[PDB]
């Protein structure tokens, strides 16, 4: 059934992610030394590229690959459009590795054809707390406790392919080849995600998606109008309406985050992100890095009254081309990133998110059932997608979570 991935330290079905119990690896010890040296075999008529993503024209010739050919629906309404800004930004954090930035051309001419990237991640990544109960009902603690530690993992995003190479075998050639030259770091696990369902993810959440700018959704075919509008004289008028946002913020106190905001934003969202099974630990560069706001990218305001801020939220934006349409072109997608809300509740934080949001010109606000993600759907007018989000690890058992137990936040 799976040609390449019953070959990979993976789990390979539900029944056997069924009897985990506890983290750790899948596969035997090894050290760099027993890496191969070599780059992974490749036809002759192409060759490995190293992209550099912090020069204006590599991030270009990435960017164009996946605008073409990067994830789009089943009907092929909609392709992400992920900006050259959005790139560098996703893919230079902290402590970068270059080698981890992987393309394929061709040979003669160097055409462009695929791209796979992994980024550096501190990940708490131990048995989950549901079952820490079972290994000391067990008298089994030590063996549960031995991967606590946050680990130095590898996050791999943008695997993409060329429309006119597919299913000729080679994801597997790209995958083969990131696993070396993350392997050739001492690095030997990765986290990603991905819609499809593949051997085998440790948790599952739907998309949920808040209308913005109902009428163009309408006229897209992101959105349709529920059946019961029918009942009334004017259908767009009624969900129009219904959608409507205050016109500024609510919050006292809202403003930008800045530079000197790092320190307590680290503190709130590390104490808040420290409650789930899953979730990231973060520097202080690396909270300036992925909230610090940067046009058309990440947007992140904090609650500051009296001189302290006691509660934050971020969002960034992902573009899609709109294929069909001859009204529009792209799609203004604002995605839910990480809050932590200490002194109101947080459907009152988020709603002045969808308020910026759609200030900013935004059509829908996206977000995956992660985090606290549940807590605020039905009073901000969020509704369940047909999508989901599937999270896997590469070389690590881990018992099935849920959700709301996930912490990471994937772009
Ligand atoms: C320690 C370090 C480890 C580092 C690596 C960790 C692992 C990282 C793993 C990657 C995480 C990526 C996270 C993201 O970026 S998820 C986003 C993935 N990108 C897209 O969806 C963009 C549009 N599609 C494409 O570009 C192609 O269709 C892709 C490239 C997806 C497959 O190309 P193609 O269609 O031309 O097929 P093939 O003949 O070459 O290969 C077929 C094999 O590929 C397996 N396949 C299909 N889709 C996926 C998928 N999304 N993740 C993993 N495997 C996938 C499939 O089951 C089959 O294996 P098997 O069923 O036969 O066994
Ligand atoms: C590239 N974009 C646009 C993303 C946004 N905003 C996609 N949009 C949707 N949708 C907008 C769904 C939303 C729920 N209803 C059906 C369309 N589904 C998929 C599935 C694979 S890619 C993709
Ligand atoms: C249904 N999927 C998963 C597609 C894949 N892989 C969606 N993914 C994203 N993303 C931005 C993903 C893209 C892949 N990396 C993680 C985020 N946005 C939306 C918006 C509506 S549906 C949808
Ligand atoms: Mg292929």
């Amino acid at each position: 059934a799976h040609a390449f991935w019953s070959t990979q330290p993976v789990p390979q079905t539900e029944d056997e992610t069924e009897k985990i119990v506890f983290a750790g690896p899948m596969d035997e010890p090894k050290t760099v030394a027993d890496i191969p040296e070599e780059p992974y075999p490749i036809a002759s008529t192409f060759e490995w590229w190293t992209p550099n993503m912090e020069a204006a024209d590599d991030i270009h010739a990435i960017y164009e690959l996946l605008r073409d050919n990067y994830v789009e629906d089943d009907d092929s309404m909609f392709r992400f459009n992920y900006s050259e800004e959005f790139l560098q930004w996703a893919l230079c954090p902290p402590n970068y590795i270059p080698d981890w930035h992987v393309a394929v051309r061709r040979k003669a001419d160097k055409k462009l054809l695929a791209f796979i990237a992994g980024v550096p991640v501190t990940l708490r990544m131990g048995t989950p707390k549901y079952m820490k109960v079972k290994a000391q009902e067990k008298g089994e603690g030590e063996e549960a406790a031995k991967y606590d530690e946050p680990r130095h993992i590898c996050e791999i995003n943008f695997l993409c392919v060329h429309k006119q190479l597919r299913e000729k075998r080679l994801a597997p050639i790209l995958i083969k080849e990131a696993t070396r030259r993350v392997n050739r770091t001492n690095v030997w696990q990765a986290v990603y995600t991905a819609g499809v369902l593949l051997p085998t993810p440790y948790a599952s959440g739907q998309y949920f998606h808040r209308s913005l700018n109902p009428e163009k959704l309408v006229e897209i075919r992101f959105s349709g109008i529920p059946a019961q509008y029918q009942k009334f004289q004017n259908p767009m008028a009624m969900l129009k309406r219904n959608y409507q946002l205050p016109s500024a913020p609510k919050n006292s106190g809202l403003r930008e985050m800045k530079p000197s905001d790092v320190p307590q934003v680290r503190r709130i969202l590390m104490n808040y992100l420290d409650s789930f099974d899953v979730g990231p630990v973060f520097s202080d560069a690396e909270i300036s890095h992925y909230l610090l706001p940067r046009d058309g990218v990440v947007f992140t305001y904090v609650v500051e009254n009296d001189k302290k801020v006691t509660d934050f939220f971020s969002f960034y934006r992902i573009p899609s081309t709109v294929i069909g349409n001859s009204n529009y072109n792209l799609l203004n997608a604002a995605y839910v990133h990480y809050y932590a809300a200490t002194s109101i509740p947080l459907h009152q934080l988020i709603l002045d998110l969808l308020i910026v949001a759609h200030s900013r010109g935004f059509d829908v606000c996206n977000m995956v059932e992660i985090l606290d993600n549940r807590s605020f759907v039905e009073q901000l007018k969020f509704g369940a997608g047909d999508g989901h989000l599937r999270y896997y690890f590469y070389n690590w058992a881990y018992p099935k979570i849920k959700p709301s137990q996930v912490a990471l936040v994937m772009l």
